[PDB]
């Protein structure tokens, strides 16, 4: 699995910020839009986009405040990207798109799907946001955890002064062991504690037992749109999961329209980690279908 990034930085000024990105692929035909979440960058990507641009655009951007884009002085919620990924969308000139999205970058992709259907040509997901209604629907290992990550107190100090989202959660999202490099390359935006903020809003934004109410009510909104839309839909998941567990992943699969669903093995929640190869291959072979 390979561990470099060659992709060319770019950069787009978005509501007075840069936005890294990256952009390989042909120039014409329909882009295909790559979005990363919580703690990770286009880095997840890496493996994934080389099986996608020899045939399509790929593009793929650093949310505000994570991997290479700037870091504003911000509060770093869910809005707050919202706004500057629908800025991104418009200052390169997409018109139509096929989202490739995980984690919170499935809460942009399909926010952003639902007000804009007649745009999104297919959505290729995994380890996606969800409502979840109670504490008692959170996976176990995670719960302790999650809940104090969702305190101002504890949860700062956990996640801002110590890094744990990035060097306690991000690994146990990956079934095989990290390697320093790519420890290295998740941990390069985070290296001053002044820079952590979005590590900490994420989890808070997270819709767990009703709070916080916007989000849950946004969230509940798309997941109604996905369950009746008829967008070509492709789903990966894998064992155990953490969002997206067998059972999870099973009902999503009868119940969604125009869906296949991928197992691919061993997998967390960074499924891109565990095998890229399954989900490059496949989303590849999937594009020509739609
Ligand atoms: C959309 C966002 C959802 C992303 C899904 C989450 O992906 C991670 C998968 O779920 C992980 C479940 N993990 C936990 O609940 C958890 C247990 C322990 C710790 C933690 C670790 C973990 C690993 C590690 N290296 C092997 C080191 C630590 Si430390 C820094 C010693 C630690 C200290 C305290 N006080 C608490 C917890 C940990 C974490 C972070 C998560
Ligand atoms: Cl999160």
């Amino acid at each position: 699995i390979g561990t470099g990034f060659p992709f060319d930085p770019h950069y787009v000024e978005v509501l007075g910020e840069r936005m890294h990105y990256v952009d390989v692929g042909p120039r014409d035909g329909t882009p295909v839009l790559f979005l990363h979440g919580n703690p990770t960058s286009s880095y997840v990507w890496r493996n994934i986009i080389p099986h996608v641009a020899p045939t399509h655009r790929c593009i793929a951007p650093d949310l505000i405040g994570m991997g290479k884009s700037d870091k504003p002085d911000l509060g770093y919620f869910f809005d707050d990207h919202v706004r500057f990924m629908d800025a991104f969308i418009e200052a390169l000139g997409l018109e139509e798109v096929v989202l490739v999205i995980h984690d919170w970058g499935s809460a942009l992709g399909f926010h952003w799907a639902k007000r804009n259907p007649e745009r999104v040509k297919g959505i290729a997901f995994m380890e996606f946001i969800r409502p979840i209604p109670t504490w008692d629907e959170w996976p176990e290992f995670a719960r302790e955890t999650f809940q104090a990550f969702r305190t101002t107190d504890v949860g700062r100090k956990l996640i801002i002064d110590q890094n744990v989202f990035i060097e306690g959660t991000l690994p146990m999202g990956v079934v095989r062991p990290l390697t320093e490099v790519e420890m290295d390359h998740y941990r390069e935006p985070f290296l001053n504690p002044v820079d952590r903020e979005p590590l900490w809003r994420f989890p808070n934004e997270l819709p767990i037992a009703g709070e916080p109410a916007n989000i849950v009510a946004l969230v509940e909104e798309y997941m109604d749109w996905l369950h009746q839309s008829p967008v070509p839909k492709l789903l990966f998941w894998g064992t155990p999961g953490v969002l997206i567990p067998p059972a999870e992943a099973a009902r999503l699969a009868k119940s969604l329209p125009n869906c296949k669903a991928v197992d691919i093995g061993p997998g967390l929640n960074l499924l891109q980690e565990d095998n890229p190869d399954l989900i490059g291959s496949e989303i590849a072979r999937w594009l020509s279908t739609l």
